[PDB]
């Protein structure tokens, strides 16, 4: 498992439940190709998105759906997405985590990269 | 003016200077049609970028390349760059200040709305 | 002034305003002296805490009273406070910047310190 | 396990691998009272530090020694510590997680508590 993606709630201290999300990643042409998608589980976390072989060198996106997440809970926050565009593999294959960090009017997010 | 982006930089201590970012709005086609851009000034921030004429309602993205910073230091980067996307004005004209924080694995965005 | 604070609510988009704080300064016994304190402006800042004669070179501590301010929006928050302890003017005098970044269960401080 | 601490570098994009920390108690006398200590492993988590029935009701206090982190990897960073001052348990026995994310002028603690 290559990738993945935890996402934490900063007003109530705990995960992000449901949460959606889309991967794209850059083609030849220069368009964003759609990659991978899925949802946040109990604990925050979605795995499974990808694959050693599939997750080939390039630039993908992680577009976070967190206005619907906030809106669900009766917030309208600031972004309408929390985004993480990035190269991948370019020396390797690596293991990537994204942590987001979800306020209504601030988000954080990090990369831990591993061999 | 209605919209201002301040940019930090948490390696330094600093403001982050020479910081390049374009903004877009959101088209009828929903592709992004860019309308601004600037770089940080010395004390780390962007004025100017547009009117309370202009800065009509809609989908607005700010396009930060953080990447050509980190560059510019000798550190590696995570994000190829850091894009808040916001829905501008909702309620009625208001005043943006779009801050970044950035670290070279990480970076948060923070909007301060006020009226 | 040499020392500023600057506190920002990623709740609610804002300054953060009327939020309390002291500032220490540590002792020979290494027990915290008290020697300044105010509150944040609507601006969401603290400005003329200290002074460039008074503010000589030791660690200082500031005690933001951020469980307080959560109170008086109706929010449960986590911490108790955000302590940021920084040894002052370890090459010579600075001018420096302490932003803090507030969510309930979450908070950055940054220091942006100029020469 | 009812309090696990994780530490992650915002430079590198890595687990922060033996990092040292303390946590004190707040006693009846107002004083901070020495409760547990340890280091951050390979993963940046630090496990073990106490146990249901020790970790009572209280003020707790986590000194989390950054400074230290980065000296040693040749950095004079801003802060002298992460602090992390909250009350536990208030309402029944809970499960804290404690992420710092650390940069050199810039640290964010969350937590994330669970059943």
């Amino acid at each position: 498992c290559p990738l993945m993606v935890k996402v934490l709630d900063a007003v109530r201290g705990s995960p992000a439940i449901n949460v959606a999300m889309h991967v794209f990643r850059k083609a030849a042409d220069d368009t964003w190709e759609p990659f991978a998608s899925g949802k946040t589980s109990e604990s925050g976390e979605l795995h499974g998105l990808t694959t050693e072989e599939e997750f080939v060198e390039g630039i993908y996106k992680v577009e976070i759906d967190t206005k619907s997440y906030w809106k669900a809970l009766g917030i309208s926050p600031f972004h309408e997405h929390a985004e993480v565009v990035f190269t991948a593999n370019d020396s390797g294959p690596r293991r990537y985590t994204i942590a987001a960090l979800l306020s209504p009017y601030s988000y954080s997010t990090t990369a831990v990269v591993t061999n």
